[PDB]
């Protein structure tokens, strides 16, 4: 029927409203218009006090050049190791929000990471998978749904 577990949460409703300020340039802010753009988007929670979150970047660059549109979560973390971090790994991001206080994260049900999300270009919450982003999630679960909701266009 409908699943009651806290990983279905949203699923089929808009991204909370939020005002964040960019991890990548200070002074920018944004809001859930940003990942409401008629085009569906994937939304990437990370940090570098997570553990498996360094596992899955270079797949996450790989998605990120083929066209795949990627927004970052910065999850609680520290700014500046941050920055170093996706300095050291590259940047796979249209750009991370700076969910410094939690705030965010609090609100999409998140604990602990990493975890993505599929967003369609309505800002509607299609998808959420807690884990590593890899190439068999990628084909077998997120590939089909990120197809689907980009023929929508």
């Amino acid at each position: 029927d409908d699943p009651t577990n806290l990983e279905s949460a949203l699923i089929g409703k808009p991204v909370p409203k939020f005002r964040l300020e960019s991890l990548d340039n200070p002074g920018q802010f944004y809001q859930a218009d940003v990942l409401t753009q008629g085009k569906p988007v994937l939304l990437n929670v990370w940090a570098t006090w997570c553990p498996t979150c360094r596992a899955e970047h270079q797949y996450l660059n790989q998605l990120s050049a083929q066209g795949i549109r990627v927004v970052g979560m910065n999850y609680k973390d520290d700014r500046q190791k941050a920055i170093s971090w996706l300095k050291e790994l590259g940047n796979p991001y249209a750009l991370s929000l700076f969910d410094g206080d939690g705030m965010l994260g609090l609100d999409l049900g998140v604990y602990g990471a990493p975890e993505t999300f599929l967003i369609d270009g309505n800002g509607i919450i299609r998808y959420r998978h807690a884990g590593d982003l890899n190439p068999r999630v990628w084909e077998e679960e997120i590939k089909p749904l990120w197809e689907k909701y980009s023929k929508e266009a």
